[PDB]
């Protein structure tokens, strides 16, 4: 629901005769195109040991919440694993999640990071 | 986002697969099938004399708000428009909307009147 348009030719047949045909003054100011909401989201899953993990409709990971425990060091690519121990060593991941941009992680302490797909730091939040 | 299972097979290979290569405890305790939020409008079409018009993808109306204005009385179903004429003649229709279980008025006092497929009442909110 974002796309806002003036063009009549636009919107179907059967909706411009429906104007014409039931309102006098039928002068169409803008029509809005909801764009179909897309979820790349499809499956959540719990585990026994309270983490949650996110998957998409392939069953490919999206997020990790491990909550208050430590994520498993084999998910953090190599340069993030590697920025936390230097910058962080006092501080442990507790979420990661992995989009198009990059890799986003979240600390014990609540400070989230972003990294870029290379692997390299981008920017983070107290 | 509703169904909710126990059963692992429903999830895909991929998922399962990722799960018990980096989860040490990987019993899973439940999974959320997000359902496809499948919206039926797509098109809201705002006119100049204000009145805003919600359509399907094929261009069927859905609701149709003349805000304080009336609602021309040739959409108004018969049934409903000679209920109201008897039990609100002080009152106009300002809002109707269609859907599967039928037609919902809305009033210019913000009552708000449930019809059926039938064209007869169903029920009504102060």
């Amino acid at each position: 629901g974002d796309v806002i348009t003036q063009d009549t030719k636009q919107l179907p047949l059967t909706a411009r005769n429906f104007i014409n045909q039931y309102f006098s003054k039928p002068h169409i100011s803008h029509i809005k195109i909801e764009s179909e909401i897309l979820q790349t989201k499809k499956y959540e899953v719990l585990l026994t040991d309270r983490t949650e993990i996110d998957f998409d409709k392939k069953g490919n990971w999206l997020e990790v919440d491990c909550k208050k425990s430590a994520v498993p060091e084999a998910l953090i690519p190599v340069p993030v694993k590697e920025y936390v121990k230097a910058n962080f060593p006092r501080e442990i991941i507790t979420k990661i999640e992995r989009g198009r941009t990059g890799v986003e992680i979240e600390l014990g302490n609540d400070y989230s990071l972003k990294f870029n797909k290379k692997g390299k730091f981008v920017s983070m939040d107290d």
